[PDB]
């Protein structure tokens, strides 16, 4: 092979056979320059290939910033690039490289990427091109890309028919319509308004506004209590109680008591719920920090020392 005698450059085949153009060595596949090419080199000789484009009858590289043959999945001014790693010729279609199965395009070589849909089964690859399972966005919306065997069993990563169900993917939540597709926005499923990020299917979770309204949701639903905001803890009120808002609507609630499903709060004049100590009607009330729930029903332990709410919260000395 490249065995080098007399100061040359001498590359034989398999009978020991000379050879001529672009062949495999120690450092690489080494272009064996006629003469002359590069101070005055003698024939069949390997020397200077600095950052240049190289072909060979029919077959094609991109050379980098070391002299040396570059090779693997690249991304050059913007241009990704993929030929064959450790040969000549080319390398591509679906390669499972540690774990990970990449796919390249075999027409142009490069890593295939996005909603792609190959052989009549559309995939999805990340912007580093690599295999991304899950649920993601497609011309005609969101479609499940599930692992191997599971709709009318598939393969790993092809979207499948998941209809009329909801997505558990893990703490994600998903729905998916008729059309197979994941839901995105204000969708009363089962009688239930839920709404889900356009973004990303992503029912959504935690606090959130939307049309100068706000609400705070988890999976996907709006939440029915006092939760934290922008400006601290908010009422999330049921629809009709005040100015006819919607469910878990945040709403205007000042200086008053409340009530809700055996925890209790007070409400300010800015309409937020207080947190702490705090003497309403000469009656002594603990409202936690993270809670704004009142202390009641019992001992509760504050600051190091331990105090008894009764179940109207108010402390008894």
């Amino acid at each position: 092979g490249y065995t080098s005698i007399n100061g040359k450059h001498f590359y034989f085949n398999t009978d020991g056979i000379m050879q001529i153009g672009v062949f495999k060595g120690p450092n690489g596949f080494e272009y064996f320059a006629p003469a002359n090419t590069d101070a005055n080199n003698i024939e069949g000789q390997a020397i200077l290939y600095q950052n240049k484009f190289l072909t060979l009858n029919g077959k094609k590289y991109y050379f980098g910033s070391d002299s040396k043959a570059v090779t693997g999945l690249r991304t050059i001014d913007g241009k990704k690039y993929y030929f064959n790693t450790n040969t000549a010729v080319a390398v591509t279609g679906w390669q499972t490289i540690n774990g990970k199965k990449y796919y390249f395009n075999t027409n142009t070589s490069i890593a295939s990427t996005g909603y792609t849909i190959i052989s009549g089964k559309h995939f999805y690859f990340n912007t580093d091109g690599i295999m991304q399972i899950g649920v993601f966005k497609g011309p005609d919306g969101f479609e499940y890309f599930a692992p191997a065997n599971t709709d009318a069993n598939n393969i790993e990563g092809q979207a499948i028919r998941y209809q009329n169900r909801f997505l558990y993917l893990h703490d994600n939540i998903y729905y998916f319509g008729n059309n197979s597709k994941a839901a995105t926005g204000w969708v009363t499923i089962d009688g239930n308004r839920y709404y889900f990020e356009p973004n990303t299917a992503m029912g959504a979770n935690g606090y959130k506004t939307i049309d100068n309204k706000n609400f705070y949701f988890r999976n996907g639903l709006p939440q029915i209590g006092v939760f934290k905001g922008s400006n601290g803890f908010e009422y999330f009120a049921p629809a009709n109680t005040d100015a006819n808002n919607i469910e878990g609507q945040a709403i205007r609630y000042q200086n008053r008591f409340l009530h809700l499903l055996g925890k209790i709060y007070y409400f300010g004049n800015n309409s937020k719920a207080v947190t702490g100590w705090q003497t309403i009607n000469g009656k002594v009330y603990y409202f936690m920090p993270d809670t704004a729930m009142a202390a009641a029903g019992g001992l509760f332990e504050i600051d190091g020392v331990i105090y008894f709410f009764g179940v109207d919260g108010v402390k008894a000395p």
